[PDB]
């Protein structure tokens, strides 16, 4: 599924993401925007280390979800990577929360540092009723 901006904002807000561990909803939108264009079916393979990024947040298979084909991979969100490709993002959100419970927080995603960190993210949540 390809979420529309405000459609995703309220969906994230309803799932308990506004300010989760200090991360505003604007930040989460900027991340989803840049990681996948709000696309839940998005997947990017990494031929370099044989891992795959899954979903609207592009969560990597080496650490967060099990796909059975990533060498010495771990499954921190204790989820099949398949769960990250559903139209329903509740599982992806639980996993993204798990990711940010780590030291780096939202910094875990390099794309956030590149396009969201220290930038004007209001635009992502404007007009959305959040």
């Amino acid at each position: 599924k390809v979420f529309e901006r405000c459609e995703l904002a309220r969906t994230l807000k309803r799932l308990g993401m506004d300010g989760y561990r200090g991360i505003s909803l604007a930040n989460w939108m900027c991340l989803a925007k840049w990681e996948s264009g709000y696309n839940t079916r998005a997947t990017n393979y990494n031929a370099g280390d044989r891992s795959t990024d899954y979903g609207i947040f592009q969560i990597n298979s080496r650490y967060w979800c099990n796909d059975g084909k990533t060498p010495g991979a771990i499954n921190a969100c204790h989820l099949s990577c398949s769960a990250l490709l559903q139209d329903n993002i509740a599982d992806a959100v639980a996993c993204a929360k798990r990711v940010v419970r780590d030291p780096q927080g939202i910094r875990a995603w390099v794309a956030w540092r590149n396009r969201c960190q220290n930038r004007d993210v209001r635009q992502y949540v404007q007009g959305c009723g959040v």
